């Protein structure tokens, strides 16, 4: 039934979207590069709003305020392409882009990176990237970021040498920001990119955490990464700069510190009472909140706050929680076990895209008839729609 399947399609753009949003910002991207900041206004505001209809009324608001010279409407409508494809069979995003670049326009190159970024074509094209970013350096800041990616993933470092010193003469010279610094220097703590600069990745953060705080974690979540640099005398100093900063994630990875206790004795309430303080500032807290309550940690098990904290987090874009309430369902270990509930969060968490997800939602649906399937799979985008429809304070 294409009917139907076209249907998830589309609500399948939607939570990627999401995610893809998450990962650029946690990257360095800021709203005005991700394209999220008359007919320009609107049909910008309508593109990172929606409805397929609001799709397509914000192409066409975009696509027209864009042959009138309005700046700041090429970027806003790749995303659109890029976020929700489903909803444009009329286009193949990499050659509107080709043509984009071809014509001259100088946010061409940044949208064919957000293109390899959305894809997932990235390692296929780091000289493209190399390339586009060279030219748009000192026009694009997020450039840094990609640069040092590609000379982390080339495995150059010489080349990083030279982009470095050309961060920090822009550092001097007034044209980069200490996010972009710290960003940067995130890239070089990345285990995942080949070989990282860990300790250079420390000489930045720590000029920079007096006063851009939320270094403060980056150095802390630095020492977790490259346990062999730092004490638990530093860790816990970090720690204390982003706790006295009000950054919540300072919260978010001592409670995760004193949940994995790797570092320090394994304390239960010590973490819960840890990621309690970052609850409604981020979504992860509800999510280890949801873990405690589901392995039982506190030396017993509580199956209805496991739920309800990480229903909360997946329904507010955390990318594990349904993957989480799938096992809870499916696990028992003092959860009575729900071969439904089981399916539609492991479906749920299919979504993410992860072998481990698939791998997963394989062996929960093994156990059922193919009308309790159809059943299930009904539940999973009424549960879609909710989210997408879709707060209280402290102090
Ligand atoms: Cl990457």
């Amino acid at each position: 039934d294409q009917r139907l399947a076209n249907e998830a399609l589309k609500r399948g753009d939607t939570v990627t979207a999401q995610q893809n949003y998450q990962q650029l910002a946690e990257l360095g991207y800021s709203e005005a590069q991700v394209g999220l900041a008359a007919q320009a206004r609107l049909g910008r505001l309508l593109a990172a709003k929606a409805t397929e209809a609001e799709h397509h009324e914000a192409e066409s608001l975009l696509k027209k305020a864009f042959a009138n010279g309005e700046g700041n409407t090429l970027i806003p409508l790749a995303m659109l392409y890029l976020q929700y494809p489903h909803s444009f069979p009329n286009v193949n995003a990499q050659q509107q882009i080709s043509q984009w670049q071809a014509a001259g326009y100088p946010e061409a190159g940044l949208a064919q990176v957000l293109l390899y970024r959305t894809q997932g074509t990235y390692d296929q094209h780091l000289d493209d990237v190399e390339r586009i970013c060279k030219a748009a350096l000192n026009t694009t800041d997020i450039c840094y970021v990609e640069l040092a990616t590609v000379y982390q993933k080339k495995q150059q470092p010489e080349q990083q040498a030279e982009l470095l010193k050309q961060m920090e003469a822009g550092v001097s010279r007034g044209t980069v920001t200490a996010q972009r610094v710290d960003s940067v220097a995130r890239v070089l703590g990345d285990a995942t990119l080949g070989t990282p600069d860990e300790k250079t990745a420390q000489a930045l953060l720590e000029k920079i955490a007096p006063g851009y705080p939320a270094s403060w974690v980056s150095l802390a979540q630095l020492l977790y990464d490259f346990p062999e640099l730092g004490d638990v005398e530093q860790m816990m100093k970090y720690l204390d700069n982003g706790r006295a900063a009000d950054q919540p994630r300072a919260e978010l990875l001592l409670g995760k510190l004193y949940y994995e206790g790797k570092w320090v004795p394994a304390d239960a309430k010590a973490a819960e009472a840890h990621f309690e303080k970052a609850v409604g500032r981020e979504v992860a807290a509800d999510y280890y909140l949801g873990q405690i309550y589901r392995r039982g940690y506190l030396g017993k098990v509580y199956p209805q706050k496991a739920l309800d904290h990480l229903l909360t987090a997946a329904r507010n874009g955390q990318n594990s929680a349904d993957f989480a309430i799938a096992q809870l369902f499916s696990q028992g270990k003092g959860t009575k076990p729900d071969p439904l509930n089981a399916y539609v969060f492991s479906q749920l968490a299919k979504a993410q895209d992860t072998p481990e997800a698939n791998d997963l939602a394989t062996q929960l649906e093994a156990p059922l008839t193919p009308a309790q399937r159809a059943e299930g799979q009904r539940l999973v985008q009424q549960e879609l729609a909710a989210r997408g429809t879709l707060l209280q304070l402290h102090a």
